Formats: C-alpha cells, sequence, structure tokens
C-alpha cells in the first residue's frame, strides 16, 4: 500500500526542520464527480455490473465470480421499447 | 494498507522540528458526489449489481460469486416498455 | 489497515518537537453525497445488488455469494410499462 | 505501491531544512468527472461490465471471471427499439 | 510503483535546503474529465467491456477472464431498431 517514515538524529561532545506530507489531500477545491449513473436499460437475460469506485485510498478488492458450470441464457419472442428515453449527466 | 512512523533521537556528553502528514484529507473544500443513480431498468431474467464505494480508506474487501452449479435464465414473449423517462444527475 | 507510530528520545551526560497526523479528516468543508439511489425499476426474476459504502475507513469485507446448487430464472408473457418517469440526483 | 522515507543526521565534537510531499492532491482546483453514463441499453443475452474508478491512490485489484465450464446464450425473434433517445454528459 | 527518499547529514570537528516533490498533483487547474459514455447500444448475444480509469496512482490491477470450457452464442431472426438517437459528452 503506502508507507512514509520520517527520521531525525544528532549528536554532540539553531535547528527548524520540516516534513510535510500530502497524499490525497485537497485545499480549496470544488470537487464533484458523479460516475456510473445508469437509465432505462432492458435486460432479458443479462448482466450489468459497475464499480463506481469514487476516492478509494490504499484500498484492496479480490474477486472470483462464476469459477465453473453450466449458465445458459435462453430468450425469444421478447419485444421491448424505450421511447423518447433522456439522460442529462452533470458532474459540475 | 497504510504504515506511518515518525521518529527523533538526541544524545550529548534550539530546536523545533515538525512533521505534517495528511493523507485523505480536506479542507476548505466543497467536495460532492453522487455515485451509481438508477432509473426505470427493466430487468427480465437478469442481474444488475454495483459498488458505489464513495471515499473509502485502507479497506479492503474480498468476494466470491458463484462458484458452482447450473444456471438457467429463461425468458420468452415478455413485454417491456419505458416511455417518456428522464434522469437528471448533478453532483455539483 | 493503517498503522501509526511516533518516537522520541534523548539522553545527556529548548526543544519543541511536533507530530500531526491527518488521515480521512475534514476541515471547513461542506461535504455531501448520495450514493445508489434507485427509481421505478421493474424486476421480473432478477436480482438487483449496491453497496453504497460512503465513508468507510479501515473497514473489511468479506463475502460468499451462491458457491453451488441449481438456480433457474423462468419468465414468460410477463408485461411490464413505465411512464412519465423522472428521477433527479443532486448531491450539491 | 508508494513509498517514500525522509532523513536527517548531523554530529559534532543556523539550519532549516524543508521537505515537502505532495502526490495525489489538488489545491484551488474545480475538479469534476463523470465515468461511466449508460443510457436506454437494450441487453438481451448480453453482458455489460465497467470500472469506473475515478480517483484511486495506491489501490490494488485482483479478478478471475468464469474459469471453467459450459456458457450458452441464445436468442431468437426478439424485438427491441429505441425512438428519440437522447443522452447528454458534461463532466465541466 | 513509485518510490522517493530523501536524505541529508552534516558533520563537524547558515543553511536553508529544501526538498519539493510534486507527483500527480494540480494546482489552479479546472480539471475534468467524463470517460466511457454509452448510449443507445443494442447486445444480442454480445459483451462490453470497460475500464474507465480516470486519474489512478500508483494503483495495480490483475485479471483472469474465460480460461477454459465451451462459449456458444447464438441469435437468428433478431430486429434490432434505433430511430432518431443522439449522444451529447461535452467535458469541458
Amino acid at each position: 500500500g503506502i508507507s512514509l517514515a520520517n527520521w531525525m538524529c544528532l549528536a554532540k561532545w539553531r535547528s527548524t526542520d520540516y516534513g510535510i506530507f500530502q497524499i490525497n489531500s485537497r485545499y480549496w477545491c470544488n470537487d464533484g464527480k458523479t460516475p456510473g449513473a445508469v437509465n432505462a436499460c432492458h435486460l432479458s437475460c443479462s448482466a450489468l455490473l459497475q464499480d463506481n469506485i469514487a476516492d478509494a485510498v490504499a484500498c484492496a478488492k479480490r474477486v472470483v465470480r462464476d469459477p465453473q458450470g453450466i449458465r445458459a441464457w435462453v430468450a425469444w419472442r421478447n419485444r421491448c421499447q424505450n421511447r423518447d428515453v433522456r439522460q442529462y449527466v452533470q458532474g459540475c
């Protein structure tokens, strides 16, 4: 992931030292984010998958999906209609 | 994940030292986020999956999904209609 | 997850040292977040799944889903209609 | 992932030293991002997959998908129509 | 991934030294990005896949997809229509 380290040492027989660390930080910003909007989809025998990860830091993900065995998807004579469909997405 | 360490040491026989760490921090910001809005979908024999992770830090996720055995999805003569469908998504 | 450490040491035979750690913190901000809004969906023989994690720190998740054995989803002659459907999502 | 280290040392028998680290940080910015908007799709026996990762730092992802065994997708005489469909995406 | 290191040393028997590191940072910018908008697609027996990675730093991804075994996709006499379909994408 992330590893930081900061050291100082001295010996004897003025000083003003600075360490400033700023990784994912935001200052005076107007951030905005709008991932993954879905509208008016028709799914008959179908899959939709989304990872809408908006801001992760040092995050870990592990996935196993459908290792083994029969999948059958069958469709016939289905009727799907979208009419006058509008999507406005404005992550301003 | 995230590992930080800070050390200081001295020996003898002024000083003013600073350590500032700012990882995912937000200062004076106007952050806003709107992940994963879904509208008016028709699912017949269908799946929709979303990870709308908005801000995680050092988070860990482990998933196993449908390892083994028969899946069958069957659909016929279904009628699905959308009419005058509008989605407005505005993560300002 | 997250590990921090802070040390100081001295020996002999002024000083003013600082350690400031600010991980996921928010200062003076106007944060807002609106993950995962769902509207007017038709699920016939269907699944919808969402992880709307908004702000987690150091969080851990472990999942197992449908390891084994028959799934069958069957639909016929179903009628689904959406008419004049509007969704407004505004995570300002 | 990310590794940083900072050292200082001295011995004897003024000084003001600085270390500034700014990795993924944003200052005075008006950032905005809008990944992965989906509108009005028809999926008969079909898959749609999206990774809408908007801002990750040091993040790790591991995936296994459909290792083994029969997939069959069958569709016939399906009718799908889109009429007067408009999408506006404006990540300003 | 990314490795930084900073050292300082002295011995004896003024100084003001600076180290400024600015990797993926943005200053005074109006950045905006809008990857992967999808509109009005018809998928019969088909797959659509997107990685809409918008801003990753030091991120790692590993994927295994469909290692082994029969895939069959069959479609006949399907009718798909798009009419008056307009898409506007404006990552200003």
